[PDB]
């Protein structure tokens, strides 16, 4: 859906910014210095989940650029597997939201947090 | 969400390059230019329908930022609809993508093409 490039690293660049905004806004609940409100966390879950999936279609063939490691494309079964870990992680987290459990959701989020943390280690430019 | 409104900017701009992106890229199919895959395009307008809703949460008091007009704020019940508007035509255009009917498709898009503009001509900053 790119007319160039660009427009892909643009994209990518804006959905893990809502990404990143939709998980990190839950740190003061997970955390305990905000209420837990079974039903609001469960509604920012499935925005989390919709989200979630869209980055990884914005690393296409051809769309090198911003601060994505050139390796994302030439280790492209190792990429696809921080990638589908995360994705797991973030049904995990579903799970727990829609149980409405805040120690179930308090473990996923941790477990979400590390595969966010371990594909930058190895695929973000530093 | 926000630490600072600064962040707020950040999210809305975000959101409305990825609502944008999942809107535009169906312009080649109402076009006949690309080919109709109902299912294709019924799950690509539920990922609109998500996005569609995210923007107008970071236009709370406070974030005046961005290119968003001050009218936003001070006429906040002729902007909300707006927002309303464009989200009803989100609605209409999500049952034309659920019927998988092309030619109900093409006239959903250009109703929420047309109020995307309306609100643009009035709210945001030339
Ligand atoms: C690979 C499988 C990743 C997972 C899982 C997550 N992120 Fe990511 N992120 C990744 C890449 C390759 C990039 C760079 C994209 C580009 O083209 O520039 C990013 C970028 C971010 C950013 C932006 C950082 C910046 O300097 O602007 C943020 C804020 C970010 N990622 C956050 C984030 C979070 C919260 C994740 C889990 C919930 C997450 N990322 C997962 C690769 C991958
Ligand atoms: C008000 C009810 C709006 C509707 C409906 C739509 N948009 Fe919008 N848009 C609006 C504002 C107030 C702003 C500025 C936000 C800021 O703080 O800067 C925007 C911005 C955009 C942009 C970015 C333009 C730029 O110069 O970067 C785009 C690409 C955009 N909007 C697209 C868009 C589309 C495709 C819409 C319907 C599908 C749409 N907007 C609706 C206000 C409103
Ligand atoms: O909210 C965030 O969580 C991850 C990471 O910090 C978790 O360890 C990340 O990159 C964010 O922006
Ligand atoms: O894809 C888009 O459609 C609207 C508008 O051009 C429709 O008239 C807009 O602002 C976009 O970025």
């Amino acid at each position: 859906q790119f007319a160039k490039p660009e427009d892909a690293v643009k994209y990518r660049q804006s959905a893990v910014t809502l990404m990143a905004s939709h998980f990190g806004r839950m740190t003061p609940v997970v955390k305990g210095q905000a209420p837990y409100d079974a039903a609001q966390i469960k509604a920012n879950v499935e925005v989390l989940k919709t989200l979630s999936a869209l980055p990884w279609a914005a690393f296409g063939p051809g769309t090198e650029g911003g601060d994505a490691r050139p390796e994302i494309w030439s280790d492209a079964a190792s990429f696809k597997q921080k990638q589908q870990a995360f994705q797991d992680n973030i049904v995990k987290l579903s799970a727990a939201a829609d149980a409405g459990d805040l120690d179930k959701l308090r473990a996923a989020f941790g477990d979400v947090g590390a595969s966010c943390k371990a594909c930058h280690d190895a695929y973000r430019k530093k």
